[PDB]
């Protein structure tokens, strides 16, 4: 078998992975989007599927007023003596007093005896001195956590709560910027130290350094970096924050993170999970794809093949929500549901407009292909100005684009994006009563939105011929770590009223 | 308990004619200068339909490899008649043919079969060329009639409906409506109701009726006539028209008719397709359909037991025989084609024309069924002389079509040209890469564009145009347009005479 990079695409960036016997588990970051951190499934590290979500309930963290790309950043899974951990930073909008001490960022620790969880409440760890951190334990079965600048080795207590003693920075780093995702592998005798640099832009790369002990001195890989993209016309760019995993038939494998270009420099569905093997040379190190850089094509990992249902069409017939769904900060329970009306999810009208950081109860999911429709059938009856009900490709509150069944001097179809905060009307047509259909089809950087009456005979609503702003680097915002998501939303345009949009289906189409 | 939407046959399906034997429906489409002729499809909802085989599959039955654009084979008739199932259907020739001392422009063709997917006998033709359509009706008595245009025109027929046995006798005119035609007849309650396609088959078409108490009439018009057409201009379903009936096994009445989907101005893309109505009969003695309001776009589904097939969106090509959704434009060069010589592939040896000719072999194509849709193949191709090609095309006619091909032409290059109403002009041109290749068509409303991609993960464009409107009856410009818009696979030499190897893994149709 062979396999084409990325293998878990769309939205997935900074993967860590662990192995336990035939099972592999990957989290990634999930920014504002709840519920937080995602984790994903595979028997043959090609395949992946969503099987849940560190942190699920509202009470455990709060999203509701984190800025776009803030919140949770890289997160790192490890499993030990029957336990799943799960570290990650925690972002803050701007300083913060905690506890009497100024913060950025917080770390965050959950863990469970079961991968997909649930998880126990986070725990706060309040060292705001860097990111990304990571879970070591030694051979003496002590509990470590690396952090950025560089490699920065933190003592733990037994229970992983919090910080035992004072920080060292072991490994500096190669120079280059960024120095973060700092990770320790145990092997042959060494402690080999691994380090995402160059930023996670189009100089991103994985550098490693190794040890006989664990506080070093490391020297570093001869071979740095050991995984970059060094030709900029690839159509794989920006790879790097690298996690290895050993098979249980002895091959070493490492997910990064990397982005897919679209028509120029714009990661339009944001960061993603590549893969790529891991050579050990003969000298005491690794590389990746022997040096190659990220692989467009790939000999497959040798594992048994295991697919995985994607679920493209949702039909909304289980009282729980679909695990490829996220909602765009905390949900607002109050006012959706999968229960109310079986075989819909109902979203009652909130009270924000997208560009809104109250926006409550967007649900979306992850695009995977730069050329893919995707469709819902609505029951909506908007009667007041600015009512109104659709699809949306959401980038932040700055970048998104709409198509909805609004009520503006009657019923209407609109197209509308939020351009870098520059709004503008694409456009508006007549709308009839009753049962609707809506379809976003997305062809690289121009889309368009159809209705119908059917489901047959569709009919242009709106769209662009420049969509390149629903990307990290055409966003403008000043981050850019999601990507582009798809799905739907409703509100009351500020009416207040709380009317029921009741999405029948949703189905998305790669073509 | 179910609806449907109109049409329920997609894509090129024109002239429909249905029956019912026990619970199972069968319908055929004209098919012009496709190979094989005549289209049999299978039904047992009257919703959902598949392909169960053609009337017409051998070369030695049936020569179209001379045959104009939109000649050949017209609207089919199947009926069925103590254990044996018949098709007729006129012959369009490329002009007049002098046949056993006769000039005709114009051939009946009638085959037989004890099954309804064949194979059926070698055509034996009726060498009536005074108008179109045969339409087999069996009176009470048992004797055999053929009807043909102009309008209504009752020929008699033998017992084995090889010849006709006496003088015609046009018994219904028509409304005075132009080119009537596709003339059926229906015994029930006492009535002869003679059924006609008036108006043309564009904008115009219409179905009208008459009854009599006798066969030969004198037949009176439909007080309802039109009992069916479309009189909405902004309606998304036109041209309706050319109808069939049916009665079910439960006694409900639907009529299946042919109608255009225009896209995006008057352009029906995908060709004539079959849509289904139902009949209601009243009280003074006739039959409506759709109780005189037009095509329905949502519809009541007939009350049947629901089945749906499977389509066949994808074939990776690793059975030993073509699959039954697949055409070749004209007969086959079956010599130069081939799915056992490297199993799982789709084998064309590149032929001696490209397809702007009418000779091109091999051209293996299906159906537009919507239009939004994408299609892509998996190629391995190592062309290495000038004009050396392969790849995908959309197709119209030899005048009209959308190519994008891996070619040799100073290099490995990715082409897309364009033949619109006979003009060719590049529209794109790559360097490629040499080894297996993937080609992706786009096709959004009358925009069309081709991708490449040497893994299936990063396409990237190949060329295309915002303007395919010359990929439709209307739109062709060309002397006959009654076919519709197809999309598949082709390769050639260029002229040079060599013969090369293009193996496609698969075919992959998405609509979106
Ligand atoms: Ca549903
Ligand atoms: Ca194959």
């Amino acid at each position: 078998h062979t396999y084409t990079n990325p293998v878990l695409t769309g939205f997935h960036p900074d993967p860590s992975i662990i192995r336990v016997g035939e099972d592999y588990y990957m989290v990634n970051s999930t920014f504002q989007y709840f519920p937080a951190i995602v984790i994903s499934h595979s028997k043959d590290l090609v395949h992946w599927k969503i099987i849940g979500h560190g942190i699920t309930e509202n009470e455990g963290l709060d999203l509701s007023d984190i800025n776009d790309s803030h919140g949770i950043w890289a997160p790192d899974i490890s499993y030990h003596n029957g336990t799943f951990y799960i570290f990650a930073t925690h972002r803050l909008n701007g300083p913060t007093v905690i506890n009497g001490r100024k913060l950025i960022r917080r770390q965050i620790m959950i863990k469970s005896s079961r991968p997909e969880g649930p998880y126990s409440k986070p725990v706060f760890i309040d060292e705001g001195s860097g990111i990304d951190p990571s879970h070591f334990v030694d051979g003496d079965g002590k509990h470590y956590m690396l952090l950025s600048p560089a490699c920065t080795l933190f003592p733990l207590n037994e229970e992983c709560t919090d910080i035992s003693g004072e920080p060292v920075q072991i490994w500096e780093g190669t120079g280059r910027r960024a120095p973060e995702g700092p990770h320790l592998l145990k092997k042959d005798g060494y402690y080999y130290a691994i380090l995402a640099e160059g930023g996670t832009g189009y100089s991103h790369s994985i550098t490693t350094a190794r040890s006989t002990h664990l506080y070093g001195p490391y020297e570093p890989c001869p071979y740095n970096p050991i995984l970059t993209q060094t030709d900029p016309d690839a159509p794989i760019q920006r790879a790097g924050h690298g996690s290895l995993v050993e098979t249980q038939n002895g091959e070493w494998w490492a997910v990064y993170l990397c982005g897919r270009p679209n028509q120029g420099s714009y990661t339009t569905v944001g960061r993603e999970t590549a893969l790529d093997p891991v050579e050990w040379t003969d000298d005491g190190w690794f590389v990746i794809n022997n040096l190659k850089g990220p692989s467009l094509v790939q000999r497959a990992p040798n594992l048994p093949q295991v697919k995985w249902d994607e679920k493209n069409f949702d039909d909304f017939d289980e009282d729980t929500l679909g695990l490829d769904w996220q909602f765009v900060r905390n949900p607002d329970h109050s006012s959706w549901s999968l229960i109310e009306r079986p075989g819909y999810l109902r979203l009652w009208t909130g009270d924000w407009d997208l560009h809104d950081i109250r926006a409550k109860n967007t649900v979306v999911r992850r695009e995977k292909h730069h050329l893919y429709s995707a469709g819902v059938k609505l029951d909506f009856s908007p009667s007041a100005s600015g009512e109104q009900a659709g699809i949306v490709c959401y980038y932040s509150t700055n970048n998104y684009l709409k198509c909805c069944l609004i009520y503006e001097e009657g019923l209407k179809i609109k197209v509308v994006e939020n351009r870098s905060g520059c709004q503008k009307t694409l456009g508006k047509k007549h709308a009839e009563a009753g049962p609707l259909f809506l379809k976003a089809v997305i062809n690289k950087q121009k889309r368009d939105f159809y209705y119908s009456y059917e489901g047959k005979h569709w009919h242009h609503a709106g769209g662009t011929e420049d969509a390149s702003f629903l990307s990290d680097e055409g966003s403008r915002d000043a981050k850019g770590h999601t990507g582009t998501m798809v799905g739907i939303f409703a509100n009351n345009g500020g009416s207040g009223r709380k009317a029921a949009a009741d999405f029948d289906w949703f189905r998305y189409i790669a073509y």
